[PDB]
């Protein structure tokens, strides 16, 4: 299915760079005038303009002991304040070189399946001035009571992270074992002497290993085209998995490069006269689900975290028997 920004918008991770997009208009959040160093009391506006290389369009959510629920302009380090210093009806959002306070708190929230910018501990949300679902370029953003779907924002990741590790939460780590039983053709010796007979089985489709990372909305982070992580696909022993997807994916597919079992079976069986045999392959499959924490690093080595669900199918043991028919 196609990425649907209204149902799939991720909640931003604090300390990571984001672009902010007004979903209904597709316009981005800019400082008015587009400077990398906006002046104090410069309004936040919506503008169709977009360039991934423009640091002036990057925003960072902050939530720490010194800055509780605040929003920072990346290129300037200025915070997003209500003009005049307290949230109220039609208070313009501005950048200002001063720390946030309780009466300036701003965060992205999920309400009825969409993400909005909200003044924490209030019913004031971020609206375009005039309330249009399709505001004109340079329309200022304001605080106003209540929300409606046309006010939704999408936080688009604006930097590339490294996936350092994924740690499974074993308290909810569930393994189901299933035997996959595969039979060759019947081979009969219709001669009057014992015959050594070549019997082959192809199991590629049956014994496909896989792993997936799943998210309720979407991964929401950029980590490059592929990344490798060790995952405990059966018991505690880590297996190398290569994942590839996009920040927009709700399921990131992983490849297991090293198979633990055989997918081509070639047996040489002595069949007595008049007798018929088959090769029987029994392959143990571990289907595993576990909540997990992804640990990612910024280029400067700041650690952030993302919850996921790890699902995997792994064929880990195999037996081959000659069975009579
Ligand atoms: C070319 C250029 O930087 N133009 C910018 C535009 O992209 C947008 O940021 C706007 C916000 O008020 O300020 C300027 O017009
Ligand atoms: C000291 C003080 O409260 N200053 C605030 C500043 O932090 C910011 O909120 C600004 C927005 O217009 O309003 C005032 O100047
Ligand atoms: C009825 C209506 O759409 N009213 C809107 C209001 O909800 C809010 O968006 C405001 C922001 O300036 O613009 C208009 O007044
Ligand atoms: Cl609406």
């Amino acid at each position: 299915s196609t990425f649907e920004p209204a149902t799939d918008s991720p909640l931003p991770v604090p300390g990571v760079q984001y672009f902010l997009q007004h979903v209904q208009s597709g316009k981005y959040v800019h400082p008015h005038g587009g400077s990398d160093m906006p002046g104090n009391d410069t309004a936040l506006v919506l503008h169709h303009g977009f360039d991934e290389k423009r640091d002036a369009l990057r925003w960072v959510f902050v939530n720490d002991a010194e800055n509780k629920h605040q929003l920072k302009h990346y290129s300037s380090g200025k915070f997003v304040h209500p003009k005049g210093g307290k949230v109220g009806k039609e208070a313009t959002l501005v950048v200002h070189s001063s720390p946030g306070r309780p009466e300036t708190m701003i965060e992205m929230v999920q309400e009825d399946g969409r993400t909005y910018l909200r003044h924490t501990d209030s019913d004031y949300y971020v609206h375009p001035h005039g309330g249009s679902p399709n505001p004109g370029d340079n329309t200022r953003l304001v605080y106003y009571s209540g929300y409606r779907p046309s006010l939704a924002f999408l936080a688009i990741p604006a930097e590339t992270l490294f996936v350092d590790r994924i740690e499974i939460h074993q308290a909810q780590a569930l393994e189901s074992i299933n035997t996959i039983t595969s039979l060759s053709d019947e081979h009969r010796n219709d001669t009057d002497q014992p015959v050594q007979t070549s019997i082959s089985v192809a199991l590629e489709e049956s014994l496909q290993d896989s792993a997936q990372l799943s998210f309720e909305r979407c991964f929401g982070l950029k980590v490059g085209s592929e990344f490798e992580v060790g995952l405990p696909l059966v018991g505690k022993t880590k297996v190398s998995v290569q994942f590839s997807g996009s920040w927009k994916s709700s399921t990131i597919k992983g490849e297991v490069r090293t198979s633990a079992v055989k997918v081509q079976i070639n047996e040489h069986v002595t069949i007595p006269p008049g007798k018929c045999v088959q090769i029987r392959i029994d392959t143990r499959r571990c289907t595993k689900t576990a909540p997990a924490t992804m640990y990612l690093r910024t280029a400067s080595g700041i650690e952030v975290q993302r919850e996921t669900t790890v699902t995997s199918t792994y064929h880990y043991d195999q037996e081959v028997h000659v069975v009579p028919v």
